């Protein structure tokens, strides 16, 4: 089981971290959501599908910069909705295939206040997503670390 974001940065078997820059929209209204679709940046895959099936989950999602500041929101992960910065361990998800797809996790933010000013800004930590891998072969226990940047900056105006 290993990782690769969109840019070319893998994480191998056995897990570690990798940072992921992600594009967002520039300006975001109050009353609107700031979508952070992670699924089109991080992908994974099986090494070994034929014989085992692998077994993901977001383990943990914290919120870090202009995102822990000035907005609030949710993760969706494979279909279903949770508190973030979260509060618990999701759900497994299997992984079956040499084929790479995506983990899917999406991050849905609304501004809380605003006076007009950069409300997240570029090169910035917005987001640290803990993605958990085991299986049904071995005791095999691991951690990928998605350090997420901020790409640009993002404005709500007033
Ligand atoms: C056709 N040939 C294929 C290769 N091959 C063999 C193995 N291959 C193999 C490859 C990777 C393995 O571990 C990693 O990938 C697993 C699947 O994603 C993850 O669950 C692990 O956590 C870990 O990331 C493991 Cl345990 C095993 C054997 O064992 C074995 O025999 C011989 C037969």
């Amino acid at each position: 089981f290993a990782c690769k974001t969109a840019n070319g940065t893998a994480i191998p078997i056995g897990g570690g971290s990798a940072n992921v820059y992600v594009n967002l929209a520039p300006v975001v209204n109050v009353g609107q959501n700031l979508v952070v679709d992670l699924s089109t940046q991080i992908f994974c895959h099986n090494d070994y599908p034929e014989t085992i099936t692998d077994y993901v989950t977001l383990q943990r999602g914290s919120a870090y910069g202009g995102v822990l500041s000035n907005f609030s929101g949710t993760v969706k992960y494979s279909g279903s909705s949770y508190p973030f910065p979260t509060t618990s361990e999701t759900p497994r998800v299997v992984y079956n295939s040499r084929t790479d797809k995506p983990w899917p996790v999406a991050l849905y933010l609304t501004p809380v206040s605003s006076a007009g000013g950069v409300a997240i800004k570029a090169g910035s930590l917005i987001a640290v997503l803990i993605l958990r891998q085991t299986n049904n072969y071995n005791s095999d226990d691991f951690q990928f670390v998605w350090n997420i940047y901020a790409n640009n900056d993002v404005v709500v105006p007033t």
